[PDB]
């Protein structure tokens, strides 16, 4: 039994956190192993 409040907070939290993790991992991975893919 979850409440709209808990669900909303859990959603925004998971989103922001996930974005940060992927953001860093992406920037680092790209900086270490970049590529010439752009058009």
């Amino acid at each position: 039994m979850i409440s709209d409040e808990q669900l909303n907070s859990l959603a925004i939290t998971f989103g922001i956190v996930m974005m940060t993790l992927i953001d860093i991992y992406h920037a680092v991975d790209s900086t270490m192993s970049p590529k010439n893919r752009l058009e």
